[PDB]
């Protein structure tokens, strides 16, 4: 509260850190549907029924111009990508497995790196 202050987490290396994080998964061999937005005009469905569409390339240019205030609202997209597939690909599609993958191959990168 005011005048009383929680110790402090260094936070200097986080924007270096969720770069790597994202190279990292930009080049698994399981991130073809991720690297680029969906195309909203050949892709039945997709444009109504995900409200917030998200990927790679759009989360890589969001964190080289400033726009996450910080580590958690990285991961909020990350997770918001395979949250997505989820809502509207078959767990035993192509696609579907792509997604589950690249969640436990995030999640794991995460944990050892900050938690
Ligand atoms: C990421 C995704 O859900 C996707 C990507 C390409 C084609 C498609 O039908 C779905
Ligand atoms: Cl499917």
């Amino acid at each position: 509260s005011m005048s009383v202050k929680k110790p402090k987490r260094d936070d200097s290396k986080d924007l270096a850190l969720c770069s790597m994080i994202l190279t990292e998964m930009e080049t698994h061999e399981d991130a073809w549907p991720f690297l680029l937005p969906v195309n909203l005009k050949l892709v039945p469905g997709y444009k109504k029924v995900i409200k917030k569409p998200m990927d790679f390339s759009t989360i890589r240019e969001k964190l080289s111009s400033g726009q996450y205030p910080n580590l958690e609202t990285f991961a909020l997209d990350v997770r918001l990508v395979f949250d997505n597939c989820e809502t509207f690909n078959e767990d035993d599609s192509d696609i579907g497995r792509a997604g589950h993958n690249m969640r436990k191959y995030f999640e794991k990168k995460w944990t050892d790196t900050f938690k």
